Parts: C-alpha cells; structure tokens; sequence
C-alpha cells in the first residue's frame, strides 16, 4: 500500500545513539544520509549498499541535494544483479533526466550482460544484443557486418577461429560501424576493440566478456549524448574451451600481419581474438585506438580500471575522463623493453612471458602492440579491473559495476569537439 | 653479402683475456673451439649451442679436424626448432658426405615431427608422415596396413580404440613391412613397436609420439644404410583425452591376449597402445622385438635413454650400439617380481601400480611384459626419456633433440651382420 | 700477462654476418657495441651482461663515447654477486671520476650488504655495517644510537620488539643523525625510515632488508655529494621467525600512539617494524619523510620501485629525481579509502586485508599511513620491486640491483637545494 521509505541528505553528522561517524540514520521522517565535505558522492553510494544490506527494495529520494550525480551514485549502490530494487527519482531539470534514463537505460545493459551466465549468452548472442542495443539508441545511423564461423577461418581471422575451436557455439567477430553523418566517405574517428570470450576455461568467468559489452555500452551512450564523429566497434568473440577437441596447447597462430603465436597457456586467450580485431582496426587508419579486456593477477584491486599506452598526452586524456565521470582509472607501465619479453622456442612469440620473465598486464599491453600498426601514437589498452565483484562490497553488490561505460565515451566526445 | 662465419678446431687452450677453461675464443679468423683430450665431442656440441645462443645463424667449418663425427656434433648443438640455421660443410670421403645427408634429412625429419604442435599432428597423419619418409628412403622395400577408427573396434584392437574414444581425430594402427628381398616368406627379423600418442591430457604434450618418431627413423635410417633384412613396424597412434566422452576412469579392456586392464591412471595410457602393438609383433616370431615409449618420473634426467629387458645379452648389444653411436643409454630393472605389482580390484591387472607400489619405469616395462608372449628372451623396451627438453641446456636447444635414432639402426644393422 | 678486453662504442650496426640487429660483435680490436638512438645506456648494460655471459672477467673501456653514464651503465650490468669482474675505465673529468668512484663505493656497498647471507646480516651488525658506511664517506657530521633487545621492550618499542621476539639475534633500533652544520638545532630536513627484516620466514629471503640498505646507500651517497641538510636514519631491524617461540598469530600489538594491531598474517611483519620508526620520524617534525620496505604480489615485475604517497607534488618530485638518475620508478594507488581497508574482530586494525579486500601494496601503503602524523602531505612510501632479481636477466646479474640509491639521493638533494 506504498508509503515507501524516504532517503535524504544531511551535512549534520548523526546522534551519539547511532554510534560513531555513523553513515546512516532512521527515524519517522525516513533514512538520513550523513554527509561531510570529503568524498559524498562515495559516502552516498556506500548508504546505498547499507539501505539495500538492511532489505530495503523501493525507496524515494527527497529534500534538497539531489542532483544528477547524487542520483546515480546512489543507484549504482542500490541496485543488485537480481533487478528488484526500484527508486522514485527526484525532481531533475530536462537535461538531467534524460541523461539520467539513458545511463539506466545503457548501463545497465552493461551489468545484465555481464551478470548473465555463460549458457544464455554465446558468441552471437552477443552480438545480436549489441546491435539491439546500439539500433535503440539510434537506429539509422548503425549497419554491422557478422563474420561467423567457418567464413572466420575462410578469411584468415585465425586468432578468433582457434580461440572458438573447441566450442559447440561458434566463433563471431561484429564489425559496427556508428556513422551518422550517412556520408560513407566519412572519416572513421575511432575504432574500439572488445574482448567477448562468453566461456573461459578457469563465478568469475562470465565477466570474461566484459571489454566487449562495456565498450558496446560506451558507444551507446557517446551516441545516445549524440556523437557526431563515426565509430567503428569490433567484438572479437569466442567460447575458449581448453580440453579435449580444442586442441590449445603449444598450437602456433599464423596471423594476417604474418605474425605467428604459440599458444603456451590455454587461458589467455583473449589477446588472441582481440589480435585479429587490432589489425582490422589499424586499417582504419583512425587516429584513435582503444581496445579492453579483462582480466590480463593485479595490484589495484577491483578498485581501478588500467591503461596502458605509448601515447602520453593520449593517457592524459583518457584520465581526464575518468576524472570528468568519477570513475577511477590509473596507468600502468609499457615501455619499449615490454615487447621483447615474450620470446618463444617455437614461434616469433608466446601469448604469455610466463615464468621467466614473471610479469602481468605490462607484458599482455605489450604483446597488443605488435598487431597495432602505429602502436607508438593514437592506441590505447584498458584491462577493466574495475568491471566485476566476486562478493560484495563498501559501494557495490556482487557481480558487474559497469564502471567504464561514462569514462569512454566521455573520450569520444571529447574528441569530437563535444 | 656472405662472408660467412668461420669455426675452426684448436688443441691449444685461449687467452687469458677470455677468463678461465674458454671454451671458445674469437679473432679475425673468426671463431675457435678450444679442445682437450675428454669429450671433444661434447665440447664441440656446447660450443655449437653457444655460437647458435650469440646469434650467429650462418658457419662454415673450416681447418683440420672435421670428421663425419665432429661435423654432426656440431649440426646437433647449432640446430634449432625455428630451422634458420645454415652450415657449409668441410669436404669430407664420399662414404661419410652420404651418412651426414642421410642423417641430417631422417634425424631433423624426427626433430621436427616430435616439434610439431598436437593440432598439426593427429594419429593418421603421423602414419602418412612416416610412409612418406620410409618411401623417400626406398619405396620398393615399403608396403603398409593403416587400420583406423572403426576397424579398429571391429578387429579387437580394444586399446588403441579406447585410448582414442573422446576425440576427433580417429585412431590408427600402422602396420609397415620393410622387406628389401622382395620374397614375401623371408623371415621377418625384427618389429619395432612405437607409442604414438599424438594429443596426451596431461608443451612437454607434444613428445608424447615420440618413441614412434624415433623408431620410424629407425627404420629410415637403417634402411638408407641398405639394411637388408625384413622389419615391421607398428605405430600405436591415438589421440589421449579423458575428461567427458573420452569415459576413460575405471574402463576395463579386454585384449585379444585375453587380459583385462583396468584404467586407473588416466594419463598413463600409452602402455594401453603399445599393449595391443605387442600383441600383432609377437604373433610375428621375430628373435627382435623393440618397443620405444616416452614418459613411462626417472632420476636418469633428460640425458640417459633408458631401456628394460629380461634378456642381459641383449640388453648389452643395445648398450654397444648406443656406444659406438656416441648416445646416452643406460639399463634399468626388470625382474620377475615387477610383474606381480599391478594388481587390480576389478580387472586382471590395472594400469598402474599407484601409491600401493610407489614405482614407475619399472612398473611401466612389467605392465607391456604381459603382451609379449616371450617376454623373457628377445624383447627390449625403451623409455625414451632423452627425446625432448623443455628449455634449452648446455648441447642442446629447446624441443626435440633426436637422441635414439642412430643407436637403433646400428643394433638392427648388428642383427643383420652389417 | 694482461693484453685485456678492450670494448668499444659505434653507431653504426653489426655485419649480416653476426645475425640481425646483433648487439655485439668481437674482432682484433675486441668487443664492439652497436647503439642506436633509441636506448643506448639500456643497449650497453644488456652488452656488459652478455660479455660477461661469454665467461670474460677483465675489460677495458675504450675508444670515445665513454661519459659517466654510459660507464656506470656498464658496470651496473657486468659486475656479479661473486666479484670476480674487474674494469680499466676511461679518461674522465675529475668530477665525473669521483662521482664514479663514489657511486662504486657506496652502491656496490649496497649489493653486497644484500646479497649477503642472512646468518653473516644479523640486525646489530646490519646497523653496525650502516654506521661504518656512513662514517667512512663523512665521519664528523654523523651520531647514533642504538637501542637493542630489551631496551626496545623497556621504552615501549613494541613493533620491533614484537616481530625480534623468537629469534637468538636481538632486534635493533639505529637512530642516525647526519648533521653536517655541527649545529644541534638545526632542523631536521628528512627523515628516512628503513625495513630490515635481516630473517624471513617464507633465496629471496635476504633481500627483505633491502629497504634499510638502499636508504642508508641514499644517506651516504647524498653526503658523499656534500648534502648541507640534517637528516635522520631509522634501520628497523629484526629478525622475523614466526614458528613457536615467536608467538605471532594472534598477537595484538599495542603502539605508543595508541594504535592496536592483531598479526592476521605472520609473514607480514616488515610493516609492524617500520610503524615504530615512523613514530619517531613523525616526532622530528621534518617536512619531509621517506620510508622504504621491499615484498609489500607487484604487476609492476621487478622492473620498477613503486612509490605511494598522498602528496601529488611530492610524488612528482620523487619521479623526476628518477628520471634526472635513469631508474625506473612508478607511481601506485593510495586514497583515503584504502585506510579503511584493513579492519579486524579483535584490535583496531589488522596488519593485512587478507582475502576480504583482495588488496597488496596500497593497504600495505595504507596500514603504514596510520602512524605518519600528517601523513596527507611530505610522507612517501617505496616498495622497493626493482632490488632484488632472484635469476639473472638481461641487463642484470643475479641478487641485488643496487638500484634506488642514486634516486633518493637526488630527491634529498633538490630538497637541500643543490
């Protein structure tokens, strides 16, 4: 019979009753959050979790100092992967609003996807759910192109077609292509790279897709704010079985640059698949690159997505998004020394150092790069370390956060000019 | 613009300047191996290695010195699994140019069939490659029988059938008559019996066909030293995948010798191959029978082939051979009691002996005995456990080292009073 | 009779005969370098390592080219743990001479004191050997004290005395002041805070005093280049065995500023000794504090030292000295909310997150900022990654970099204006 609980704003901290600094408080008038001048919008996001922890599921924002952000700080805390928590919004002006519905919107497509399991969503599948995505958001501009299969083998995406092996699903690779200016001559600005492995040898494994759907989610968004420049989106996707008829290790991949793999652990091979999507993507001749992955052993935590990149100004750049949207980046080394540390006995590289050069996500960046022409300007690499929560923490439930979404397609604004 | 490197032979120790025991040295001359009066041909070898580990690619042995065996000494330390290396040979008799050619073409042939990854490599095609390589030598001598797949299930060949249930690739049995008189009732004198497993559970994988490599080249080689009795050879090729529809855990075979094997050991499964090879070589009343096997643990490392019989005569006449082929080979036991330690629970004997009997070459040689149906005179097994090296060592580079070949041919040439 | 190994500088590349983009040749004028311009200082320590890898002890440096940097690049490459490596340098300015002679002195010191077997590195003799440094560049301006054993319990030194516990070697605060005016009020510039853990229970072992050695390198090297500033030293020293007579698991250590600590994680004890120190050094009231700890899981490698502080400018500061003195420094997380990160059941905080915040150097970083007075401006912290190399590598022998030294130096320096 609704009456639904009200949560609200303060800057006075709690009663001694609540206890120490105490986040939150209750009483008739409903939850209030207790807020300080250090980190709100953390500390409101962090009351959201707890609201959620106590069982609460509808909730109504209300008072003073509820803006665009506080709102979605609050539900990025309050929403869980089983979707049953709903909120009355506060009064937004027209702008807001509609930026508001299309983050929900966008967004959480983000975590769905990635929270789904690996049985309801193959290579395919993932690609069917992305062009939905990106012809709901604005239809007319977007056409794509699916190479599936036995036609990935047929033309030369060896990378992609091996990955996929051993799978009853077969292997995708979706080329997108967002032009709105409908001139096919348009120069192509950006081209964005997505790991989708939709099952990964050894509940973490289905957030192994997870680049894919968050940079299909950036896209989204940059043209659901309206995009002028055009995009190109390669989702390099795959099942990556290990056992039995995958027949992974010690295989050599002869890439299309002429470059030739051995495949010494069956896990990572997600910059496999992301290899062949790296050299369509250099074809281009974009001045952007971005390419993401998850999951290429990390000091950071959950707490951060990395990049890594030659390009200075460039990672700059993609800080200063991460900056604009509040999420947190942070950049990790790639020097020139990175490529050399990954010789192989068999072939002209290993897909790993391994354990004689013990390295992580520097050595992963750095054997990208050789299937990146110009990978010295204009190329970034996201390890989105920041994309799932095993178990559930300070300011979010378990499973996909989606953070990375506003942080890239703030990028391709700003280039853009928007 | 060629001007290639220079090696040369020198019985004089180096210069100070190059620190203590130099074993090499280099000038305008180009380089010198520095020799004493043990082992040269060790030193020759790790000289090899060393100059190949410089990375020079390209040598002409020059000066005195250079025999037949100093000559392979070298090629064997300077080659790599890559095959960039070249060398321009010294003049050598007529007699011994025709040894090196035939050596480098059969032994490098070995090296690279046991380098090659598993998904290049299945059960049939190994039969091919070692058609292909016993009719390069002498076509007219060759005739073959390749039963696969299903004929294999129909003609009781119960554990090579099962060893390759779970796979793609299907199961191959290689029966190969080399028989140079042309007369179809000549005795045969020897079988020679070789695990082929071409894809193995559980990239050290790879090495798992190589006792059937090297007894293919074997063969090859005796031949092209125009062996002139009759040998048969089996290769016991299957694909070993146990996890799902391979249903190997508990499997119980029934061999045509009437003996029924319990799978204990999943991974222990070239033996179960080899089994029913022995069953088809023993039906031949040959006085010679050599089964070779990989991987059957040893305290020998990688430097020592190892061999097991009941029969001490022949045991010695393998390790002359080996002697006089400058190859590492050294005897393990075998006695009566080894044969009583597979007990099994459900089956006559089980694959293994397990943790009950802490054992394993030994154990692995006493399982195969049960398949020989004169096990005690005129049968040699080989564990060929100086085949590969997972990195590279002092002699030799990374993979394949082709270690096995010559001492076998010399032993079959012995046989045949050549 | 000398005739020792002359090595050269030349621009131009090696002969097709040495193989592609070949790094060294060697003729009658002996070995040659070959640069390009991209890395040459990288270029001739890989060289130096080679040429010692080829088993040559005794080098002179000669031709042009041969500045400072390029031969201390040298050096750092060719020396090994063993000694043995001796080099005729080049003609150089009288500055550049004894800036190399120094930087020899006092940073193979470092790798020494390091690479040292832990029964001949005892805490006492550890300080012992800082002092003896220290008063051998500048004996004048240097005082100590050191409080050892019982006196460590005695004045409430719980940390050190706590982690000392089980071991035959008592534990040891130094306390070194390096006070060049002579003066006693002059203030106190820096205060460096040093980890030597001179035991570890779980030989990578004897590099977990590295931080300790490589700041008292620091100390000595600075004023060795005449640093004008007071500085003060704090080796926390202690032997950490943690079966038995230890008594860890569990233990809740009360620190003099209140602060209580349960040992969740007995291997972890590195930051219980430097809470100590960093207690003494926040009572200095310096502008400036720097405390190093080696093994504090990196995805940095051993490539980079890793630095954490809250202070953006003063992060920056410390990667410019870096860069001034060619070694790899980077920057990691460490925001407020890492300081939450560590919570326990039963003190008020734990010396680890353990396996509820999957978290490594930044908690770490995090834990050690609950005893830094004002730990938001002037406070660093290093986790010396790039110290130790437990294998050797391309442009380092095996053991202890020396790495660090010239850094921190350089920082304190700027800081004394010089």
């Amino acid at each position: 019979t609704t009456e639904i609980m009200q949560i609200s704003l303060s800057h006075n901290p709690a009663d001694a009753r609540w206890g120490e600094k105490a986040l939150i408080s209750t009483n008739d008038q409903g939850v209030t959050i207790h807020l300080t001048s250090h980190d709100q919008l953390g500390g409101i996001q962090r009351a959201a979790r707890k609201i959620d922890g106590q069982g609460i599921k509808q909730v109504k924002l209300a008072g003073e100092g509820w803006g665009l952000e506080q709102s979605w700080a609050f539900w990025q805390g309050f929403r869980g992967p089983k979707g049953q928590r709903s909120v009355v919004w506060a009064e937004l002006p027209a702008n807001e609003k509609t930026e508001l519905e299309q983050r929900l919107k966008i967004i959480d497509w983000v975590r769905d996807t990635i929270n789904a399991p690996a049985e309801d969503l193959g290579p395919e599948q993932l690609a069917k759910n992305a062009i939905d995505l990106l012809c709901a958001v604005s239809c007319d501009a977007v056409s794509y192109r699916i190479t599936k299969g036995e036609d990935l083998r047929e033309q030369n995406y060896a990378g992609i077609y091996t990955v996929g092996r051993g799978s009853d699903r077969a292997p995708v690779l979706l080329a997108l292509d967002y032009n709105p200016t409908g001139n096919p001559d348009a120069p192509v600005m950006a081209c964005l790279v997505g790991k989708g492995i939709t099952f990964d040898s050894g509940d973490s494994m289905k957030s192994d897709m997870g680049g894919a759907a968050t940079l299909t989610g950036a896209l989204a968004l940059a043209a659901a704010r309206g995009l002028k420049e055009r995009v190109k989106l390669y989702l390099c996707c795959a099942d990556n079985m290990v056992s039995g008829n995958a027949f992974k290790l010690g295989d050599i991949i002869r890439y299309r640059n002429g470059k030739t793999v051995e495949i010494m652990n069956t896990d990572a091979e997600g910059r496999l698949v992301l290899a062949d999507g790296l050299i369509d993507a250099s074809e281009q001749n974009a001045p952007l690159i971005i390419d993401a992955a998850t999951l290429t052993k990390t000091a950071l935590g959950n707490d951060y997505h990395a990049l890594f990149s030659f390009d200075d100004e460039l990672a700059q750049a993609l800080l200063n998004s991460a900056h604009s949207e509040h999420e947190l980046f942070w950049r990790l080394p790639l020097a020139e020394f990175h490529r050399s540390q990954l010789p192989s006995n068999f072939a002209e590289l290993n897909n790993v150092a391994g354990g004689a050069y013990s390295a992580g996500a520097s050595t992963a960046a750095a054997f990208l790069s050789h299937f990146v022409k110009n990978y010295q300007q204009g190329w970034l690499h996201i390890d989105c370390s920041a994309t799932y929560r095993k178990s559930a923490v300070d300011q979010w439930s378990a499973g996909a956060t989606g953070l990375g979404v506003r942080t890239v397609a703030n990028l391709l604004l700003a280039q853009a000019k928007q």
